[PDB]
């Protein structure tokens, strides 16, 4: 292939019910999509970074400027183009993980779509639906909460992942064990919330029988945690620290993890993605697909990856209404907890402009 | 894809010079070959077993027998089949790793050739070319070995294996650096002839400088390479252990590998043989593609994946001629001790019918 | 003394009762028997593999081949054969464990005759009567499984192996447990059907007080095993995985397991069989005799090998009924939950011609 | 089988030179041996003690009371008698391995040749004929101790040992090595004379290509084994240590040993002696066969040991002559460097009575 240019648009799509994390309450996603334009024809990329920079050091304008000045040129100067050799081309550049994802997320939709072959197809999937859990925020209460998980768990999700901090820790938990029962797949996401001396808190969960607990520290303290799956019964789960496939085999081999979250855009591509998937199954740890609030078009990819046989636990593919009113694509609807994989070409998806462009904010086309 | 049915063939080719490693001799080739059927098109698979049960457990009458009986059966069933649904397909048949690539190499190169996709897209490759090596046999002469390994330089041949055995090991070696040099490319294969117990013989070999010993040790003896690999200089290369990727991974961990030779077949797969590349890769340690002395059907996609990030180092994929005097498809030649990557669907290659029934012995369809 | 041939013979023998692993389901069973011809006198060896390869990659077909093709001949054509001197002479032929140890039963059986030693004797026997357990397959209900094991334990066996799968683990465990006491030997083998991601589960059977849990994981997978074996309380005992002395070894410096189970077939004859009992004794691994529905032949050259000392735990060494209604040698009879170890030359016992040639299917003769 | 009784004899043979070790010297040979007897027919056994309790805490007089009161007896009491039930029962006793082995091995004798068995078929033979090393005692000059080896070397033996002692290392080593080239396979014995501390006085060997370095420290000191192995780069072997199968395994696991010496008595037996090669084969431990200075009777049981697969090392299984003139059997002769492996029952050798009774000191029987 030979790229024709980058179409770069910023999306604003206003969420159902603020969802507040460990780094700030959120009402409205502010996200980045890419249109590759080939010979052929044209690939999506979607950017997992935020407004500002509290997950990652990655933000919104930091990842415009990037593609647009660093990365997206690069590969125009390029004769060949591959996802594959995405990657090459951009390894001068240092770090930038979500933006040079979402771009290499274009790029092979293009290509799959061109041979016409399925996201899924391409990443190897086995099955053709995928189990759908969902990350619950922090409420400012405990029926609030109580109120909200026993909502989703009506509609069909099978896990539930409760948004932890210190203050919102074993409460809720103790409360929605309570009410729902034992039998229920709970886990918890701290975001970076604790520390190696809050072990003590965090040990506090071990009765309750959670299949996990996500980054309780920081992204870059693996042998903290390591230290502290010594500490507490709840399995380790890491999300922030996994930057790819590297450092998932490091973690893995320091004790310092047993189950991991793959963020496609965090480890820079459904590719390396795939990687760490099989890394990971290589050492038998256990994968799930995580969610970063996307449209239908990282939810198509995602969902695909998901599918890939080891991912053994429920992922935060949550449907499309759980955060978007109206999705830029034909939205994804649970049934039977399930969402199915999609079975046409590239992500088998794509937008709807009315509902596209009611949501765009800018524009910017990136050409030779 | 639907499955339709499947042709087994036996193919019969004579060695253009006499094969020998640690396990014998060998002056010819039976080859087993799989034609795919769809309802689309072809698909083309080359097993990696061989006559008797010597480099491993898989034979060709075995593999056979497995494959018509249970594994070409199992998947005809099967309302969908995909490349990679393959293995799940199988998996209630345990090992017949060999016998599961080839088939799985069919149905993959229909697959591809369907979608309009090479091996070597579908793999991930980033070059265009890879450089070869050559895998040098047992002489019985050392001024016989010298001539032929001067012969290969002269050809192009980027990197030198010779195959060691109890009683040609230093001295073979001995012999190439002083009379070639210390800035070839030099390493051995002992396809698992040596001990644990022979270790300080093995240690001789320290001085030479070579790139690697490919597995000294058993199949099975993991913690045992990784105790050589305490008792000896030259870095240590695993094959016939590394079935998976998660041998692979096992090995790493336990410091039994530094370096991994990918054969696709043995791993049961060129998606396998894949994963192996990725998690060795995630490891740090370096890969490079083995060979099975195969037709230019298994060599056009050892070539695609031979194309790797991570295939740092030359691998067993010589030139055609090396082995053959006439290939059943179009030959690999060596152009400045490189081959290149097949850019056709599929393969890249298809037998030239003309030849194939030349060396063709038997033909059963399954469907 | 010097091979003079091998007669190959194919035997199907029906089970009184359908036999259900993790694999498949069984309701005869297919063997292969061989009857090794020296000047000395013939011996009488047993094949393991069964139609298909499900257990392991070993089969019928394929043992029969191997041995036709490679293993018969290169023994025909030895100066001097010895039970011992099988293994070099076959060494050059990767794995075909099954069918070598067949093959080695065979010779070693003639030979033992010829010195009118029996197997016992030479194995190292110090026990004349063996502890005998049971193995109880998938059952289609609980209350189904509970009569079963109730049976059994009411015909005097000492133990009770329960096959498990997922879907079919802890309850039909409690169910047990729950119905016939604490106090009875129970364990039970999921024949490589789990995952290490599946420990949580497994890690549910640890307060029925299970003597052990036979091979979880697959066969290749030791380091998981290790893994795995540190996240339950039940202990890990592995089968697949032992493959060999060495393969015992490894596993247990890797801590990968705790009892083992031999199988003589499985590890290559019963001469690498007494070597693993060797092996596991020195690193104080407890060891118990494995059973793959064998006729009287195997199951007599079994009773001998767990005789030995290391055996302190109950075998897979049932009645001959337990798997057939007529034995095609004297059949094998429980005595105070025990059975008597053989005294003859050799196996101590043989086929009964008549009984014999009705299970035959085919038979063909290896000579020179 | 039910034992009748036993016959201990005192027994004493002169060697044709003196043997000096780290504990002593010996100029004569004061054996102990069993006739064991039952109602089909007899077998032997010999006892590898010595006069005192120099090279172990056991010695003759210490091993005929235990045997004599305890042992023996114990036998006796039991209806069934099969050499591998000697252990059980035999097992309330603490240690006194050397006389329970003695006992062992004549019951087995008199077992195995009633069903017309030899040693080599019961412990599993797959040699014919043996590797001979030779062991050198301490000289009283390097001129006197060249001269000896040279002897030796002459004679046909396949490797020297040297015993050492502080004192009495590196120049031997070194005397040796530079008349006698570097081609032989040389080995040294310290029979604990060394400790720790003396690692550096050690490490002063490590230029000289010994295959390995025995028994450096006290048998009680596997640690200080392991660590020692660490300081130097000569090969850790084990003797006095291995008094057992799962010492064996305690010693491998930590590393205090490279390659096994395996004595028989020292381990309570030929029977466990075999599981003691069985152990170390499933480690990658190399064994040989030690030696006792013994008559034929065992000389003829070590031969049959060494020709088990794992000993791949030449074992101190000597000829006859080295030690002695007259054998109280019919003599072992090298031949090719080696020893012919025992075809007969049992032993498959027996004591020419004359003889014996020219060199029996004592006699006793138990009933
Ligand atoms: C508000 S973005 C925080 C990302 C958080 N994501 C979710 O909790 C999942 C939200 C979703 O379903 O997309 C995580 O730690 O993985
Ligand atoms: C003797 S058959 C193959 C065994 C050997 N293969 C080669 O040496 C490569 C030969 C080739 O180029 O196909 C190996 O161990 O890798
Ligand atoms: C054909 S499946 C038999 C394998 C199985 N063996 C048994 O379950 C015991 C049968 C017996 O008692 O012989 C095991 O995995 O341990
Ligand atoms: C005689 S006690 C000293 C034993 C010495 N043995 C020999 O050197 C072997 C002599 C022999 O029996 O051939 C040793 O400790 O290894
Ligand atoms: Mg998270
Ligand atoms: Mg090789
Ligand atoms: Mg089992
Ligand atoms: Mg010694």
């Amino acid at each position: 292939m030979k790229l024709s240019g980058v179409e770069l648009r910023r999306v604003q799509m206003p969420l159902v019910a603020p969802f507040r994390t460990s780094f700030g309450t959120q009402s409205v996603r502010e996200l980045l999509l890419l249109r590759a334009v080939t010979p052929a024809g044209e690939g999506w990329g979607e950017c997992v970074t935020m407004a500002g920079p509290l997950y990652s050091s990655e933000y919104n304008d930091g990842a415009e400027h990037v593609l647009r000045h660093y990365l997206i040129p690069a590969l125009l100067a390029a004769e060949d183009i591959t996802a594959a050799k995405v990657t090459p081309l951009l390894a001068k550049f240092k770090g930038h993980r979500m933006a040079k994802g979402a771009l290499e997320m274009a790029v092979l939709d293009a290509e799959l779509r061109a041979h016409e072959r399925s996201f899924a197809a391409e990443l190897g999937s086995v099955r053709d639906s995928v189990p759908c859990g969902v990350s619950v925020g922090i409420m400012d209460t405990i029926p609030q909460l109580l109120d909200v998980v026993g909502g989703y768990l009506d509609e069909g999700y099978v896990r539930i992942k409760l948004k932890i901090e210190p203050g919102w820790d074993v409460e809720p938990v103790r409360a929605v064990r309570e009410r729902f029962g034992d039998d229920v797949l709970l886990q918890v996401d701290a975001n970076t919330a604790y520390t190696l001396g809050d072990a003590p808190q965090l040990a506090r969960l071990d009765p309750f029988g959670l299949l996990l607990i996500e980054q309780p520290l920081e992204e870059e303290d693996v042998l903290g945690h390591a230290e502290l799956a010594r500490r507490i019964q709840t399995p380790i789960c890491l999300d922030e620290s996994i930057v790819s496939a590297r450092a998932a085999a490091d973690a893995i081999k320091l004790g310092a993890v047993q189950i991991v979250n793959i963020k496609p855009g965090r480890v820079g591509g459904y590719l390396e993605a795939r990687r760490v998937h099989d890394v990971c199954a290589a050492h038998g740890i256990p994968v799930w697909c995580g969610g970063m609030i996307e449209t239908g078009l990282g939810r198509a990819a995602n969902v695909a990856l998901a599918s890939l046989p080891n991912f053994t636990l429920p992922g935060d593919t949550s449907a499309s209404d759980r955060f978007y009113k109206t999705d830029i694509t034909e939205p994804f609807v649970l049934s039977g907890g399930h969402l199915p994989v999609p079975t046409g070409p590239g992500l088998g998806v794509a937008p709807i402009p009315e509902l596209l462009d009611e949501v765009t904010t800018a524009k910017v086309w990136i050409g030779s």
